[PDB]
């Protein structure tokens, strides 16, 4: 399919500052793809939405107001004022977190896209549609402990969502939908958030948020009890230790999280309290 998708339709300048030595992007058999360039040779791709070469309304409210182009894809219109380059630099971060997501086969959990700048007075964002479903909690909780665990693995690796837990005390859940199959989030039309090297007090503290905000998720939908089955506040013993333990997470010291979750003061899905167990 490589060789196949670089001889497609070539839409690069609609999305990224041209000339890229690194990205392109390209449609092939209603696909668009964003192709990745080495040697000046293409080595891998990515598939970001399906093609048809008043809208309806999706949604509406804080997040923006978001259309149906197509059955298969979704429209996102700008509520800012930026240059095309800003929407630039936010699609070349977007494919590179979307290539990072494919090696990882957890592309499926996280909504991505691009944005379209082909005329800069009028910039919207593509991205997948997907049919959302109520979602439950005693029937889907497999559907979302595999989001969390995807989610970690995000954070592990730097990257954490910008607007689902941005502290303990801090959650968004309608940015999680869940599916026939699985369960997804949305609002990442600016990409993930990562580090960028900055030490002031909020950055710092974001960046110890960001590695366990795969946590704050789970305990909110899942938290523990007592024996009365009473809620257990679990923020509480971790704002303590991070009151405690400057500038460090609990993901990054996997002893403390297997003592909180012994000790019955947060939850932790099935399959991560095993692997820990086990190594
Ligand atoms: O003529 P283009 O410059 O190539 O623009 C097309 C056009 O969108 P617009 O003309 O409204 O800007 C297509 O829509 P149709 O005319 O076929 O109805 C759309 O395909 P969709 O049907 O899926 O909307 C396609 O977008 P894409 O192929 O990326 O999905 C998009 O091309 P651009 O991506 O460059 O805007």
């Amino acid at each position: 399919k490589i060789n196949k998708i670089v001889n497609g339709t070539d839409l690069t300048p609609h999305y990224l500052s041209e000339p890229n030595k690194e990205f392109k992007i390209y449609r092939y058999n209603n696909e668009v793809y964003a192709v990745r360039f080495e040697n000046d040779e293409p080595m891998d791709y990515v598939l970001m939405w399906k093609s048809h070469k008043d809208y309806k309304e999706l949604g509406k409210g804080e997040q923006g107001t978001v259309y149906e182009k197509t059955e298969d894809k979704a429209m996102k219109v700008s509520r800012g004022r930026h240059p095309r380059e800003f929407y630039e630099e936010i699609n070349l971060h977007i494919i590179e977190q979307q290539f990072f997501l494919k090696y990882h086969g957890i592309q499926e959990h996280f909504v991505l896209g691009l944005w379209n700048i082909k005329n800069e007075e009028n910039v919207y964002f593509y991205m997948p549609k997907i049919n959302a479903i109520p979602i439950n909690k005693k029937i889907d909780q497999p559907k979302i402990e595999e989001f969390v665990l995807a989610l970690k693995e995000l954070n592990d690796a730097g990257y954490w969502h910008p607007d689902l837990a941005n502290n303990p005390y801090h959650i968004s859940p309608q940015n999680l939908i869940a599916t026939e199959e699985m369960v997804k989030t949305i609002d990442l039309d600016g990409g993930f958030r990562y580090d960028k090297g900055r030490v002031d007090e909020l950055s710092r503290k974001s960046l110890v948020y960001g590695k366990d905000q795969w946590l704050y998720v789970y305990n909110f939908i899942y938290p523990p009890t007592d024996e009365e089955d009473h809620r257990i506040d679990w923020r509480v013993p971790i704002e303590k230790w991070y009151e405690n333990n400057r500038d460090e997470s609990l993901s990054d010291n996997p002893h403390t999280l297997l003592r909180f979750y012994h000790e019955g003061l947060i939850s932790l899905p099935k399959k991560l309290a095993h692997d820990l167990h086990e190594t």
